[PDB]
RNA sequence: GAAUCUGGUCAAACUUGGUCAUUUAGAGGAACUAAAAGUCGUAACAAGGUUUCCGUAGGUGAACCUGCGGAAGGAUCAUUA
């Protein structure tokens, strides 16, 4: 499990080893979009950064917790 | 009357530390310019769509905004109507 995906952005599926709004507070920095944790109940936990960076998601999620790179497959869309 | 030689004096330089100045590398940290067809907001110029700006304090992705006290560079020189 723990499956991660980006669809056109939010991101599905979210280690919780590390606390959210710190999460939040990289992200929108490093990215430079509007941010929004969205908790719709029992899916994949929302994270909603604005624009097509999923270069620059990629390059995050990296330096943030990632270091498998494998189970990773951002859908174009 | 030479070498030698006791004392001193001027005292170069050496040995060793201390001191600062001038250059010099130095992981990395931190900017600042030009670069104008990246990025996400649209802060400011009109009542900039919440009036602007200053000082000060806090929080915040940012341009900010909020509090307190100021000013007109205000959008009023004016209610003894
Ligand atoms: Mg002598
Ligand atoms: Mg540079
Ligand atoms: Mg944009
Ligand atoms: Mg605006
Ligand atoms: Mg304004
Ligand atoms: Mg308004
Ligand atoms: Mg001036």
């Amino acid at each position: 499990s723990n499956y991660i995906h980006i669809r056109i952005t939010t991101v599905q599926g979210v280690p919780e080893e590390y606390d959210l709004k710190r999460i939040l507070k990289v992200l929108k920095k490093d990215f430079a979009c509007n941010g929004n944790i969205v908790k719709d109940p029992e899916m994949g936990e929302i994270i909603q950064l604005q624009g097509d960076q999923r270069a620059k998601v990629c390059e995050f999620m990296i330096s943030q917790l990632g270091l498998q790179k494998k189970n990773i497959k951002i859908h174009g869309f």
